[PDB]
């Protein structure tokens, strides 16, 4: 399995792919065998169709931004979570929503399972 | 208490960090399931149970020594799941380090830890 400092550039990376808006990119760094429990007690989204219909649903448009507000924590089993942020829009205005995922890299390098934490409780206005 | 909301999750999980900054381990280890397991760090097996959960934070904490706060907000979920950011200040090899972790954890029906897993390793450390 990726070494930890390895899933940590994988996770940091990823940050940036969201970022950009590179959903395409986002949907290559995920096994066909993944689940996206995004949040986290939803059933799980698994499917390349699918998934690539989550990442164009949430950054389809651009006016999403994503940074790390902390570093990334990682395992030696090829596993690892780090915290971050959105800026984005709801009720028609500017939010963020503070998140933690949790990803586990297969033995190739994708993202297995990724898993999103947040809720309302995770939202300002702005 | 029940199932956990979002809403007392993050504020069981501040909590815990305060308990493990003074240190009070009756404290911590009853916060847990009577058969509770922890992974910390994640990828080294579970410990089950609250007698083995005791030890293990004896052997963390009880040198004192040790402080811990939240470096961002608990995230929390509508099943009884919450993550956490935060850094824990420790001594060691005589100098101040720190290690920097999120806690993983699920509760219970019972507002208990059912589970906890760590993610941290030894790239999470930083000898200032
Ligand atoms: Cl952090
Ligand atoms: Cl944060
Ligand atoms: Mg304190
Ligand atoms: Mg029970």
């Amino acid at each position: 399995l990726p070494t930890a400092q390895e899933v940590q550039g994988l996770m940091a990376r990823y940050i940036e792919l969201v970022d950009v808006g590179d959903i395409e990119a986002i949907v290559q760094m995920y096994a066909d065998d993944a689940t996206v429990e995004d949040p986290f007690g939803q059933p799980p989204i698994h499917g390349r169709e699918q998934i690539a219909a989550f990442f164009r649903q949430g950054l389809g448009g651009g006016k999403v931004r994503a940074c790390l507000t902390g570093p990334v924590r990682a395992s030696h089993n090829g596993c690892g979570a780090m915290p971050f942020r959105v800026e984005m829009v709801w009720n028609g205005q500017p939010c963020a929503l503070d998140v933690i995922d949790v990803m586990r890299f297969d033995e190739h390098g994708r993202i297995q399972t990724m898993q999103a934490y947040w809720s309302e409780v995770n939202l300002s206005v702005r």
